[PDB]
Parts: C-alpha cells; sequence; structure tokens
C-alpha cells in the first residue's frame, strides 16, 4: 500500500497516466466505445480480449503486465435514477475489490457514468461520492482523471474539503 494513501485529480488523458493500473469506463460488450473507453482501446487494445462484463461489475485484463480494470457503469438513458444509482455504486465497489486483489500502490480512475452514459445530466458529485465510498477503505494512491477545467476545480475542492 501507499505510505500515506491520498486522492489527487489531474486534467488530462487517462491513457497518459503515471499510475500502476488504470480503470476503463467500459461498455458491457467490450467494444472500443467513445471518450475514455476509446482512449483506453487505442493505448491498451490487448486488454479488450474477453473484457465483456455486466453493468455494475468490473473485469480486469492485463496488457503485458499492466492491469486494465474494465468497470461498467450504467447508462442513465436506459436505467431509472434509483436503479442507475445502485449500479453505479456497485461498479465502484467492484473496482475497489480489484485494486485490492492486484496489490497495486496506485490507480488512475475516471468518473464513471459522467460522459455519454450520464443521460444528459451533471453527475460529478454523484459519481465522485460513490468513488469515495468504495475507495476510502483501500490504501492505494488514487488519481482521478477528468477533461473539463470546471470539473477539475470541483473535484479538487471536494478532495481538499475532507483533509
Ligand atoms: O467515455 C467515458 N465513459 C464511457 N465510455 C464508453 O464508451 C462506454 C461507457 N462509458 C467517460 N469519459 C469521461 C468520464 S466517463
Ligand atoms: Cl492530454
Ligand atoms: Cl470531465
Amino acid at each position: 500500500g501507499a505510505m500515506a494513501p491520498s486522492y489527487r485529480v489531474k486534467r488530462m488523458d487517462i491513457a497518459k497516466n503515471d499510475e500502476e493500473c488504470v480503470v476503463n469506463a467500459a461498455n458491457p460488450r467490450g467494444l472500443p466505445g467513445d471518450g475514455v473507453c476509446k482512449a483506453v482501446y487505442k493505448k491498451w487494445p490487448e486488454s479488450f480480449k474477453n473484457s465483456a462484463t455486466p453493468v455494475g461489475t468490473a473485469k480486469t485484463v492485463m496488457c503485458g503486465t499492466y492491469p486494465v480494470i474494465h468497470a461498467v457503469g450504467p447508462n442513465f438513458s436506459n436505467y431509472t435514477e434509483s436503479e442507475g444509482d445502485r449500479e453505479l455504486a456497485a461498479a465502484y465497489r467492484e473496482v475497489a475489490k480489484e485494486v485490492t486483489r492486484l496489490g497495486v500502490n496506485s490507480v488512475a480512475i475516471p468518473l464513471l457514468s459522467t460522459g455519454v452514459y450520464s443521460g444528459g445530466k451533471d453527475r460529478l458529485t454523484q459519481s465522485l461520492n460513490h468513488l469515495f465510498t468504495a475507495m476510502d477503505s483501500t490504501d492505494a494512491d488514487v488519481v482521478i482523471y477528468c477533461r473539463d477545467k470546471e470539473w477539475e476545480k470541483k473535484i479538487s475542492e471536494a478532495i481538499q474539503m475532507r483533509t
């Protein structure tokens, strides 16, 4: 584990992360997808061999020795707010189990269900709070990746408020 486990946020492409493993914001079918998923497919295509997994679950596939944890958040265009909220929390709990099993000291993670699966709603606080509920009990350094300047500021404020 990390000596003083922390949370940090960076505004850049998660395919350029400086962590020991990456979480992909995957689709259930293991397809190349869009946004973060397409960036992950271009950088670690080998990790999409048998990566299909249901909504609310995570499945890790190695690219060489580098772990890619495919986490499938719900698409809020298809799910109700109550059911989608439950599956989003579940996907993050499965990421925490995989990060612990892998024994890594750091992990790069995007905010699940905040892009094309958001159903057109701002889900920064919802998704980040489920990330903290799952990852708080792990001892890996967590680095959250985002692309929007206003989101970077809001995620950074949420991390600093708890310290
Ligand atoms: O690209 C994104 N998510 C996503 N992409 C897919 O193709 C299928 C499911 N989820 C994200 N970008 C930023 C935060 S999540
Ligand atoms: Cl970049
Ligand atoms: Cl973003």
